């Protein structure tokens, strides 16, 4: 059965919040953080990694400071041997050519995966199962004012679902009023929303999750 609360933060598997700043690479943020956090699950030593390699490296789809997918990112980790750390190769906000293969000859620390799972379309109720296992990739609509200028709280809407930008749900808990929400780690940097997190309201009437929240949910597996 499910847990009625989950927080990653409190179990050591999740870094500090990044700003990505003018750079659109938030596919790369949302997919790290998955890997970060499923590799502490797995092994128990947090590791901030890199998602300038994604940037920079991962150009077979996705595409820089312009875009990019999640899963397309969790297909390069699986068939490119695994991400390298943050320290070996910084984020410079900014496309650059890939030299993680340099970089490694004196930073050699990676973190590998066996590939990934995509939760159901529109299905809240799986993304809940997933989370309760790991942290978990997904796409939401950002752009709207309300999702924008959030602050505090549980974010109740307004929002449709026009997909647009790469987060991370690292837990799911309900605020004391009631309401159920999912804590999302994004990368607008640690002074946006609440220290750099905003909680989505979880099983809303929407039938995708608000903001489309359960529409294009992924996560990496990995074993040993």
């Amino acid at each position: 059965d499910l847990p009625p609360s989950v927080d990653w933060r409190q179990k050591g598997a999740v870094t500090g919040v990044k700003d990505q700043g003018k750079c659109g690479s938030c596919w790369a943020f949302s997919t790290v953080v998955s890997v970060e956090g499923i590799n502490a699950i797995r092994t128990g030593s947090l590791v901030s990694l890199s998602e300038q390699e994604l940037i920079d490296c991962d150009t077979a789809d996705n595409d820089g400071c312009q875009g990019g997918l999640m899963d397309n990112a969790f297909e390069y980790i699986k068939n490119n041997g695994g991400l390298i750390t943050e320290a070996a190769y910084p984020y410079r906000a900014a496309r650059g050519t890939c030299n993680v293969a340099r970089a490694a000859q004196n930073s050699p620390v990676v973190v590998h995966i066996d590939g990934h799972q995509d939760v159901p379309a529109n299905s809240e109720e799986d993304l809940a199962r997933a989370v309760a296992n790991q942290p978990v990739s997904v796409a939401v609509e950002a752009s709207g004012k309300a999702f924008m200028f959030y602050s505090e709280g549980v974010f109740t809407g307004e929002c449709g679902t026009e997909l647009d930008h790469g987060v991370a749900v690292v837990g799911y808990g309900v605020a004391e009023d009631g309401k159920a929400y999912w804590t999302v780690k994004n990368s607008w940097g640690p002074s946006w929303g609440e220290q750099g997190y905003i909680r989505v309201e979880k099983d809303s009437g929407a039938s995708g999750g608000l903001c489309g929240i359960a529409m294009e949910a992924s996560y990496p597996v990995k074993t040993y």
